[PDB]
């Protein structure tokens, strides 16, 4: 289940870490610093290697909020697949979501493989409902997805990932790739957006 | 003009560095180490914000093979950004080119993010389009050029380095979709190239 | 500023959320400071360095053992402002135990901005009598670095000018804290077992 | 192993391809060994000194001033080793010699271990013949000896772990020094004629 962050979790005052100066005003506090989602990440990518380790893996990435996730996770399990004395070939593909999938690949180059997903986050976990059910239909060896963050939330459908960084609140966060209208995207803690940074980039 | 790669490079020994297991075969030689590569990049994201800074930027990822090239230079960039401050907001979309509504790159400083140029004919067909909506700015960062008689004549803003003109993988570059998942940039073996075709 | 304050309380993080050690996996207890949170306040700690002593020639005193990693991560946020600024200073640096054993002569330390760089502040007794050594060789300038400084009520009052983490009255080990020299090969900075106080006891 | 073999007609990378601290800007020729690179190398190492070395206790040991950055990532790369796959302990200490051993634990810490001392650039071999000549004496399990560089030039010795094996050059960077400079420096380089001039003793 993850990283627990309760919901009386104060977060870090943004004084304490380097912010960039764009977004000064534009947030309220830092919720979990970039450092301690590497050190989970690379806990998770040995997680993973262990589970899906024994075939072939199609990393699928869910753009655009997933794509720091991705990269990092990914490059943790690089660093253990050339210092091991064993280890499995990886192909990459990409994805947008609109119950739509845009992009990537022919979906059949995904049967007969292990299949990772990896998600930015999951709320009510319906986008993961929708998207596992069009995968399962090409039949992979197998479909694992990967969360870094998970919302504890009244609404969600039940689903819950086979890898998850942070279990978190039900707070608007951004940040790692996270956006709100497509800003914070550029910024490497995880954080919650202020009130006049919520006034300021809104539609 | 980048670092340039003479047509002589030996490269490195596959035995001086971490290769993964599932390629030691694949792989002749290592033609660009994943730390020269870092370091290259680190000038670059300077270079980018020195041209660049002066207003909102929206990064343009073109996937598959810019996708690592793409997020060190970003990170790069984010360091500059939080600890000399000083900065500018920057936007991200990722495209594929097969041979966000582009009206959200009007007015903005367009950065294209590619891992290798040829002939250039992809960018100059890509950089067609693009201006047709009017960006503030246009700007084109390749992590390789290669030297090649084949080239149109297109010259990218920021380069990596220019290289030979050999085929090469590794960091994000692939072939037949194998070599993604591999930090270095190496050139192919014989082996490597008749087992994943 | 009291720099990132870890209350008596915080629980920390599950070992098995982490990777750790696995010659250390019944030796320690919680992850109370995870490695990539010491890294982002190191970060920070560079910028309001430079900010306040970047103004003149840096020597950069490592006090060993402890002090090492924080000492080699601090100095390379450090290089890495000064690679991607307008303008920079050159820094030396050395090395020195206290028992002050090695080191240059100190006369290497006269019209310098001094940077002395510890692990951990309890009482402050040790800062203190080298503060007053040091100042004896007249720096330009000298602070102190700590990563941790513990809420102690054996405090006699000393704060360093830069801080990390201000922790409860606990034994830690980790990123280079020792306990009889084992557990400074661990990245972050952890709480000891009782089955590992035992193993490691003197 | 003899290292990566840099040849004597290395030209080196123009300084303006990378990122380089402005205040030296005028004091180096050329990079002569990327930071990045050093990395890449210092990882095979890494696997290298555990598969030789693992698994005893090992005491690493780093000779200041020059070798401590290669010691750090050296150990950060084992310790990255450590926790990530089956089985691995180290103690760390740090000497520094005199033209003697000064500083350091007595080095009664070192019977019966796997010593691993750690340096950044091996010249003559004369300072390591006659360090290793005294740590025997206190008889180790084994000591091997990690070289960041070894330059090529007349050697009275052979290190067991060797990252680069350079012509007959005076490199600064990475721990390296000119009379205490350039230490603050990622990337390894070749020094100028003005930086020689300007930081002379
Ligand atoms: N940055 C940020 N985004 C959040 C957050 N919560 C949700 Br829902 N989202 C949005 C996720 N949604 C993105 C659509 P859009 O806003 O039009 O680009 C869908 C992502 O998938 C998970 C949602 P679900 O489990 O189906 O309820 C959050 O805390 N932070
Ligand atoms: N990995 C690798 N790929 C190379 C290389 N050279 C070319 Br051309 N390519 C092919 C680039 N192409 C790969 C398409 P796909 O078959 O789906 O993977 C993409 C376009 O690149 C731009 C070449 P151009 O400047 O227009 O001549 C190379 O050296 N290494
Ligand atoms: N690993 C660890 N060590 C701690 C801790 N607290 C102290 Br005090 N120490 C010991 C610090 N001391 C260990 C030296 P020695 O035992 O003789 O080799 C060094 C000096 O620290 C400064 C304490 P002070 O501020 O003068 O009261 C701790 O929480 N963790
Ligand atoms: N930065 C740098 N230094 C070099 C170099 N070559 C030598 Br010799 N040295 C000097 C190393 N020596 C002088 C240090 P100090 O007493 O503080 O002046 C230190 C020990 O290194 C071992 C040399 P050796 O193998 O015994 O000939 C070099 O290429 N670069
Ligand atoms: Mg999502
Ligand atoms: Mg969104
Ligand atoms: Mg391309
Ligand atoms: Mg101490
Ligand atoms: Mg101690
Ligand atoms: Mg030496």
């Amino acid at each position: 289940p993850g990283v627990v962050i309760s919901d009386d979790e104060p977060g870090y005052d943004l004084d304490l870490f380097c912010i960039p100066n764009h977004y000064a005003e534009d947030l309220e506090r830092v919720f979990i610093p970039h450092g301690l989602i590497m050190d989970r990440t690379e806990r998770l990518a040995r997680d993973v290697m262990k589970e899906m380790g024994g075939h072939h893996i199609v990393a699928l990435c869910v753009l655009k909020g997933g794509y720091k996730f991705f990269a990092d996770l990914l490059d943790y399990i690089k660093a253990l697949n050339r210092n091991s004395d064993r280890s499995i070939p990886m192909t990459v593909d990409f994805i947008r979501l609109k119950i739509k999938v845009i992009g990537g690949d022919d979906l059949s180059t995904l049967t007969g493989k292990n299949v990772l997903i990896v998600e930015d986050i999951i709320d009510t976990g319906k986008t993961m409902q929708t998207l596992l059910s069009l995968v399962r239909q090409y039949n992979p060896k197998m479909v694992k997805v990967a969360s870094l963050l998970v919302k504890r939330t009244p609404r969600s459908v039940g689903y819950k990932p086979d890898f998850v960084g942070f279990e978190i609140p039900d707070k608007f966060v951004v940040g790692y790739a996270l956006d709100y209208n497509e800003y914070f995207r550029d910024l490497n803690h995880v954080c919650v957006i202020s009130e006049t940074g919520k006034a300021k980039y809104k539609a």
